[PDB]
């Protein structure tokens, strides 16, 4: 049912006055969010103007909420385009948090090796992107998310495991080098010296227990400035929740991918011939 | 000793009466500091109701009245919590009024100027924005500042002119409403603040007439609180405490406030840390 969710777009956008130019070429195609991003953002600056961001642009975070709210609209109005998820994540179930020294790659392959690298890179070929320079700084990263999931989310039947990873930057919207945007893991510095037996919130406990936050950037930091943490990913869904709840009450039904790996996301060294265009009907003249 | 702060609690609290909801609850805690604030209210209402504040809140006033009785009580009581300091402040032995012109922030190290002054591990900074060692310190008029200091020694030395060590050190709160984490200041922002009147007029008044600027205490970064005080006011809620525990009691109990070391943990936070949101699901991914 277009109609359904063309309608409801133009209200929020009413509501959060967007601009008439933008309000009126929306018309719920696969890829206009640059509205939707407006509509978060003006929402923000009203009723969230104290919002912290760790290692996130700003933007980033905006235009993920843009795209985690085009999914609902489309799953609300019940509209699917046959080669297009709307939030660009998917969610990988990260093994990195189990085993202690055990990181593992995309593929599901245990991380070789005081550095670690992907299976196929003892980064080219059959690889998936997955390095790390610190392999003990990064499985804290994958750790503090884990710790984090769950004070936010205490009984829960499952999702812990997973990670909700973004599956296309900026860019991804062929082209050599990483086909997903890279994760560095990052330290978190004064975290490291606060007493563990704090104020009762338990995220914030997560942090302290775990100084470092998975970041992912641009594919191949062509590239974009796409930068965003794990733990301000997880918000800008649960921000958009909200904002859809406020208006609708009740939220419908949105799945992200469980992601499995495959071919198509593998490390690309050598290009493919492009055609450039030529304004000739035929191609020689004889 | 936990019983004999117990009965002395109850003097104070019945004597003054305070309200039977705060008082019957009250088992002499860390963070009960509400009924002992009442106590200071009462006190002050019907013994001094006529108390001048310049700069202060008297909710600041009242509150800090609160913490230097928890920390007697405490004191006359024997009893000591471990994460926890009741008066909430620490003596800083300033050396900003020993060399004309010079300033020194929490470090024990000089300023830096931009007259503006500030914290020599801000030397990379823009005038007023803080670096992650900083101490937070900073005066746009250095000139200005060290009056405020000036002022501050000159009124300790009237009201203990015989004190053998006392009149270079500065008792300032550490925490404000907030920190009783977050980004910026880890301690209320030190403030000189100019006495316009003064300059056109007992030795405490001939003070600020002859350093006519105070230091004021408010919150850590103006979360955020309305946590206001001068530096001699809370001298002042000290010593009336002071008198209000002679007054119902024979002896005075010893009570040290800390002396101000500098730490890790008092440096400008610029990097935050990643606090949850409300999300009235159980499980976190739709499947
Ligand atoms: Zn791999
Ligand atoms: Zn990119
Ligand atoms: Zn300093
Ligand atoms: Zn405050």
């Amino acid at each position: 049912a277009w109609e359904k969710g063309m309608e409801a777009a133009r209200a929020l956008m009413d509501k959060y006055h967007v601009d008439n130019d933008l309000k009126a070429n929306f018309k719920l195609l696969p890829d206009q969010v640059e509205a939707l991003a407006a509509v978060c953002k003006t929402w923000l600056n009203e009723e969230h103007r104290g919002l912290q961001l760790t290692f996130t642009s700003n933007k980033t975070f905006v235009t993920m909420m843009g795209r985690f709210l085009q999914a609902y609209l489309q799953s609300f109005a019940e509209v699917t385009y046959k080669h297009h998820e709307p939030t660009g994540c998917a969610l990988w179930l990260h093994r990195c948090a189990e085993i202690e020294g055990e990181l593992k790659c995309l593929h599901g392959s245990i991380m070789i090796n005081d550095a670690r690298c992907c299976v196929h890179d003892a980064f080219s070929g059959k690889s998936c992107g997955m390095f790390f320079s610190e392999g003990a700084k990064a499985q804290v990263a994958f750790k503090q998310i884990k710790a984090f999931m769950q004070a936010l989310y205490p009984n829960a039947q499952t999702g812990h495991g997973h990670l909700l990873m973004p599956l296309r930057c900026e860019c991804n919207s062929p082209f050599l080098g990483r086909q997903l945007p890279k994760l560095t893991p990052f330290a978190l510095s004064n975290a490291e010296d606060l007493d563990a037996d704090l104020i009762s919130d338990k995220s914030v406990l997560a942090s302290v227990h775990h100084p470092a936050l998975i970041v992912f950037q641009c594919c191949n930091p062509p590239n974009c400035d796409f930068k965003i943490s794990a733990p301000d990913l997880l918000n800008a869904l649960v921000m958009v929740r909200s904002l859809w709840s406020e208006n609708f009450t009740e939220l419908p039904r949105m799945v992200v991918p469980e992601f499995k790996w495959s071919t198509k996301h593998q490390y690309r060294n050598v290009s493919l011939p492009v055609a450039h265009s030529d304004a000739r009907q035929n191609p020689f003249d004889f």
